[PDB]
């Protein structure tokens, strides 16, 4: 039912399968620095071993190959290609990354690797961080380097959901680094769209070749009730999750009522300095959507008025708050089912934004997955999610979307970040202790939709 | 911390954890037929193969001695026993359990047996199962045969859970042989009791000298609110889960109300011939408590007033009333709400209203999403912060001037958790099904400490010590 050419993937992170955080010069990121802070990561994970992909890397690159995908995403680690930051180009986290690349180009996969994904030098963090202007200075320098080295790339992506980083890493204190400041976090976002900016800047010097577009995770906001308080919340949310991203990608400028509310901490958007947007708001091939599920928002305080709506139930900046739905399906991490906002959210950016092509680079669900008696890993809600999700996406192509791919979160069960390894997105199941891949019943249902290219019916 | 000949254990079951269904001349119990009906157990899930207990249960053994426990709880199957209930003991059957009870005293542990855990032989279900008088007769004439010829035990358990085997079993339909029937499960209600008091009986003209009782899973029922409508709704919750057990048990009687109550539906509890009441009174010399946590109770279709009180709620009736979820309090992985402080409410509550007999909590435990890690350990802080919180309830208990004497943990392995099959984990070892490979987790090490010496260490300052 999906198109001739559409892309088939699925995506992984550098810092949550790779593993061996001290191996070939690696430095330790800020998520290296938090984890092996107490009270951050459930059961003081880290990722020193993980999945152990930096040596079972050609293990997977055949799993890749039996499921037969047409790209993989992954990301390429910061702490190796410039162990020092200012200095020269370590050799050998080079070399991990192109052999990597090439065995993926042996197997006729294409290689779509990500240039951020969340693991800021140390180095960097104690200069401020994403806080200060420097940082986005020498991402672009990060940029350049592995945009010049490594070969064999046709697709690049420069931040993999930039929110992430800045509003749970600098606003919330969930992420790395893991600090409890607006302020920080509304500057985060204008240096994370900076470097952005520049890394598309860096692609068009260096490699004019290859397309560069960013991967922003989007979220699909609904008005628990149709007051005003509500409503008005629901906008709040709305700018904050897409539209002090999407505004200044794709018309160069930050939205009026976002900039107003943010008008209060600093740095925060002071930090906006004239020809900026300009950089920010360069011409990208391509735009990466990951999505989960929506949410259901009335205001700050209105948690009557919501049980009163048939509802169920740190410091609120964006005076709004989430609001739960008795019949809707939930996953592991608690996050709410609803397929049909996949495809409001696709139609959006058609409409609203841009007509550029895109792509699905993270879509899944996390669910408490076991290996039983027989050695399978029996996982149909997931089969059912990814399944429900896609025929959305059949949709949103009916509708007249330009969506050319669809990426599944994740290929492997990782390091879910501030859960650690106790929440299992991945289609493969992993022993942790040995490093044994067990595909679960995903991975075999996912390859008869890959290379039918569509959806069996159930 | 705790008093001087404090009994520690865990606990486990049948089924759940042994495997060989089809070995050594095992017939299906209502638990085989039920977990392969398409639908009733997750992912399809059976208990053939489980922990494999019955070819690993040295290793286990060994386990429990390692742990240092007092005393361990276990099931002996029904069906591994009489196959067929009409013929004779299955030699086989007998020498597994007598091997383990051999081991453990061999050990120096306690052995403490539990007759029924649910295993109902599926020829006594296809005619009739509890529902029948004869079932509970046939129960007796079991329970004689392993009293008889089973040496070694000093402490004899007759039923594990009633109320779970009756009323999720033949009223809702969740557990095995699954019917949704009203009067079924009141008929079960009495027969299971009546089947416990025939067992009692049997023990003391057959082993004069041990002691025996039963395991129940009483609840905490509050109202949700402080109005007429939902404080009569949580009594009528609370004589189906408390009142129609204990009143039989400790007071030779039903409760008028529920009677009244369930006298629509037959057979139910017109079952009740002439001097059963006594046969299901007769003192037992200990009470197995289960509790895992406490529910709010409100009446039926008061959905509205409890979200205007501040609860959560989801979205036939018999006992009208509805179950509501207080936000704030934390869950399990099953969902059930965690409470520690309402386990001493029930303790002191069977105190003063029932019975002065030594008590034991015969499991209590909790569930959670375990993983093994990169460095092989499997930690689960939760899990100690819930037994903790719970045994800290329990030295108020008996600070109270409640009766116990001994405490189980549910369970000893990750086992077939029912309903849930093996997606959820209660034990305080991990296991690896496709191996049958045995961790124990930083709980078991944790308890391993607490049993040595008998007392809880510093809740925080032991999670410091698993990062």
């Amino acid at each position: 039912m999906f198109p001739d050419g559409f892309v088939w993937g699925t995506s992984t992170a550098a810092y949550q399968i790779e593993g061996a955080v001290a191996e070939d010069g690696r430095t330790p990121s800020i998520w290296d620095t938090f984890s092996r802070t107490k009270g951050k990561v459930v059961n003081g994970d880290t990722g020193d071993v993980a999945c152990d992909h930096y040596h079972r890397w050609e293990e997977d690159l055949d799993l890749l190959a039996e499921l037969g995908v047409q790209a993989y995403r992954f990301s390429v680690a910061w702490p190796r290609i410039h162990p020092d930051v200012t200095g020269p180009a370590n050799q050998k986290g080079l070399d991990f990354y192109q052999r990597l690349i090439d065995g993926l180009r042996d197997r006729n996969i294409i290689p779509l690797p990500t240039m951020y994904h969340w693991d800021l030098p140390q180095a960097l963090e104690d200069e401020g961080g994403w806080i200060v202007r420097d940082t986005a200075l020498r991402f672009a320098d990060y940029a350049a380097t592995v945009l010049e080295k490594l070969d064999g790339i046709d697709k690049w992506t420069t931040f993999n959901e930039p929110w992430t980083s800045a509003w749970l890493g600098y606003g919330y204190g969930h992420h790395a680094p893991g600090r409890t400041d607006i302020g920080a976090a509304a500057a985060a976002t204008h240096h994370l769209l900076l470097a952005h900016g520049l890394g598309v800047q860096a692609a068009r010097a260096i490699r004019p070749h290859v397309e560069i577009g960013l991967t922003l995770n989007l979220g699909v906001l609904r008005p628990g009730t149709t007051e005003d308080q509500d409503v008005e919340a629901t906008w709040r949310a709305d700018g904050n999750q897409n539209r002090i991203w999407l505004d200044p990608l794709f018309k160069g400028e930050y939205p009026a009522d976002m900039i107003e509310h943010y008008s209060r901490w600093t740095p925060g958007f002071h930090t906006v300095q004239n020809g900026d947007l300009e950089i920010i708001s360069s011409p990208i091939d391509f735009l990466g959507v990951n999505f989960y599920g929506p949410g259901t928002v009335m205001n700050v305080g209105r948690e009557d008025a919501a049980r009163a709506a048939g509802f169920n139930v740190e410091d609120n900046h964006l005076r709004c708050i989430g609001v739960e739905t008795p019949g809707r399906p939930k996953t592991a991490m608690g996050w709410e089912v609803d397929a049909t906002a996949l495809r409001e959210l696709l139609v959006r950016i058609k409409n609203e934004y841009t007509d550029i092509p895109l792509y699905i680079t993270e879509n899944g669900a996390a669910y408490h997955d076991y290996v039983n008696a027989s050695g399978d890993v029996k996982d149909p809600e997931r089969i059912t999610y990814l399944n429900d999700h896609l025929e959305a996406c059949l949709g949103a192509i009916d509708d007249g979307v330009n969506l050319q791919g669809y990426f599944i979160w994740s290929l492997l069960d990782n390091f879910e970040w501030g859960f650690g390894y106790s929440r299992r997105f991945g289609i493969v199941w992993i022993d942790y202790d040995t490093g044994r891949r067990i595909p679960k019943a995903s991975y075999r249902w996912y390859q008869g939709v890959v290379a039918t290219n569509g959806l069996p019916d159930l």
